[PDB]
């Protein structure tokens, strides 16, 4: 009897928990945070897992092991026992191997990736993390537009997620990379943004450090451009946020462990079901007859709604007898009296359906959650109402701080509630000429996204 | 211009680690053996891990992912049993929820070994790991022979190296469970034993332990019948030693990262770009077939570093292609395994090539075969057995299956071995010179009636396969 109890708009946590322990995704045990990924989820992992590989292996991507673990000067010219002792990170493993590896122009371009595995669920797991070098900085900042747009296809056209493409300031960027791309998602619940995925360019600050020097055409030593780039299993949790209901979990179908469950009415009725199972498994549509015995029909229902399979259908006697069977979706309550020989069809052009209105949807709600301000006695009122806010800004590391710290101590009113930057979108509206900075009061630059975040 | 130095059959372990080292599948990392696993080799890995995983999808397993807080290789960790079987029990209710089909794959490196080998005796390394609830016995035994299946299936029709399906000893299985079956291969250059994978029936008695209960159709609440399964990186280093020449590495073609190196031959400033053209058009051509190719254009080296750098690869075929060769119209195309070369003309190239690979393959395969069948002496009295160990070889003997019997055929090799105090001029990995069950093959050859053990004196029950293991 897995009900989800708890409201979404109401209980937001205790929604969260309820849907992702009922729905058989994760199971914890007694010590702190800690969990087991079960099948329910991990089906999704591994989709969109393999969408990213085939993508970064047409790149020229290769992917490896490297054993990884659990200032400016003096880290860099010291060896590289004292270098692990400083900065004890995957950089510090991976980037000796290649200053040993890349001499020549002809050793480049280097691409590596590795998939690896080692609070609240699906936000602080599984992860995957790539390094590139190259020889020029154009090539560098090609490839990290390249990731960036293969996470927005992660994040858009496989979990049905809209993300926002921008630039980390200052203060969030990577802090020994040159400049750092990131897509932003948002939870309308609790108005906040969060980080999907990120991709740096390093430039030549890491190869100074270990001295990745290559030899190029006309014979002169050059540093190499590098970059890195990231994404974890938080594009699970996210794309639970943006589509569960009070129900429970809505999966998308690109996705889905299974995208359509046969539930029978109660002899020939289960015979005709393995049949249409048949029928449909042979169409690419991953299929599952639950013929519980004891289990009433509303139970099914019930069940596979919190699991969040995007389509369920019906087959009683009188589905039997008229020729016909009863489709419902997850999304909405919309059903389909449907006959059996137009099934494979008419059923997978209702899950490209159901993912691009449940694409549709949360972009709707993306561009409701927003603000589009000017100035600074606007921030107060659109963070009460659960909203980011889009406002021109003259980038100036301090002013970010301040910003930060002055709407930390507006928090009269009762994690956290500042307001940091997500990110400056790629996608800039026009600035007229003598717009001022929306807090400082300088010359202002971009527009960049504030919120509060996770 | 890194060449393989050491005679295989003469410095084994330097000979492995020249060729793992300079083929660019690894790379050592510090003092303690922390190495790196590169793509040439790690290809390998995906393309088998990618068998495996497509194959026990279609059993109905599904992939999951647990924490951490006999198994082969997993000595060390936390143990997988204790962290999963409570969820077992805590998710297993009735039969309706069974059968239960968990799979994962995963990776580890702890504190290295003393004398490590890696892709072989490690604490570095991938694997997979399944784990299966039944209500009956036979569905799980049948499970389990499946696995097996296709674990010899990895081993042979993707890696091309020949397996001894079995079950472990008494003293030699998974004390907690049941039977133990596995896959056994062999290393002629040093004459051991190696268990390649290993597919447990565990039954009920993690059942019992863990409380891992449902209730039938009527009512009553009976144990699951448990099996589990796994497998490592061991393969890789095993497909090295099975194929390995004095040259260096042979990979078969279904998991070689390139299957055809393009080798343009050019001498001067004179006819370079259009040699290179052709060679860039070969090259996409032989990628409309499904073949994986790659030119070597650098100019800094000449072509036979580049023969020498793909042979010590192990790159199957290599296509040169000189100025001559443009204008007859054809190229010359060399196999690693045998060496022997073979002129074809361009609209040829493809549907000879993937001949000459599969070829290459079975060829790769038998040679492997003959080498086992070579290195295993059917004896019926253990007066045979000393000699066939010094031989570097195995033995099929008839067996009682007496459990004491087997640490006392263990230590008897063992006081026998002698020589342990004359290292030459070239010293070598010391392993342990005792004779151990290596399994007693499913495939069992006739026994007449009445045969004797062939060291106890008793009643032969059944054809065991010992010898010097790993």
């Amino acid at each position: 009897g897995a009900m989800v109890t708890a409201k979404k708009d109401e209980n937001f946590s205790e929604w969260y928990t309820q849907a992702i322990v009922r729905s058989e995704m994760i199971e914890y045990y007694d010590i702190s945070g800690c969990y087991i990924m079960r099948p329910w989820a991990f089906h999704i992992w591994e989709k969109v897992q393999r969408f990213f590989d085939d993508e970064i292996k047409k790149m020229g991507v290769e992917n490896s092991y490297f054993p990884m673990f659990v200032w400016v000067t003096h880290y860099g010219d010291s060896p590289l026992p004292e270098k692990i002792a400083i900065r004890p990170t995957s950089e510090t493993i991976m980037y000796p191997a290649y200053a040993k590896w890349i001499r020549s122009h002809r050793d480049l371009p280097l691409k590596l990736n590795q998939w690896c595995s080692v609070p609240t669920p699906f936000l602080r797991f599984l992860w995957q993390e790539g390094h590139t070098a190259h020889a020029t900085e154009e090539e560098a900042w090609e490839l990290v537009l390249d990731i960036l747009e293969l996470y927005r296809r992660w994040y858009e056209e496989c979990l049905a997620v809209p993300v926002i493409k921008g630039e980390k300031s200052e203060g969030e960027k990577f802090a020994g990379g040159k400049k750092t791309t990131t897509v932003e998602a948002f939870i309308p619940e609790n108005g906040r943004g969060i980080q999907a995925a990120t991709s740096h360019l390093l430039g030549t600050n890491f190869a100074k450090m270990f001295e990745i020097e290559f030899e190029d055409e006309e014979g002169h030593k050059r540093l190499v451009h590098q970059t890195s780039w990231g994404c974890t299993t938080r594009s699970l949790g996210v794309m639970i946020m943006t589509h569960g209901d009070d129900k429970g979990l809505v999966i998308p179908p690109r996705v889905a462990s299974v995208q359509v469950v046969i539930i029978p009415i109660l002899g020939e009725i289960l015979g005709k079901c393995r049949e249409l199972k048949t029928m449909l498994e042979k169409a690419d549509i991953r299929v599952r007859i639950d013929d519980r015995s004891n289990y009433t029909p509303g139970w099914k229902y019930n069940h596979w709604e919190v699991k969040g399979v995007p389509l369920r259908l019906e087959l009683g006697p009188k589905d039997l007898a008229k020729g016909t069977a009863r489709v419902v979706r997850r999304d909405t309550g919309e059903a389909y009296q449907i006959s059996w020989a137009d099934l494979a069809p008419k059923l997978l052009e209702l899950m490209e359906g159901i993912q691009r209105s449940l694409f549709e949807k949360a972009k709707a709600r993306l561009h409701e959650g927003i603000e589009k301000i000017s100035t600074f006695d606007e921030v107060m009122p659109a963070l009460n109402r659960k909203h980011l806010v889009l406002a021109p800004w003259c980038e100036d590391p301090e002013s970010e701080e301040q910003i930060k710290k002055e709407t930390q101590k507006l928090s009269e009113i009762q994690m956290t509630g500042a307001m940091k930057t997500l990110c400056i979108p790629f996608d800039q509206p026009p600035m007229p000429e003598g717009t001022k900075c929306f807090y400082t009061g300088k010359p202002a630059k971009r527009w960049t996204l504030w919120g509060r975040s996770y």
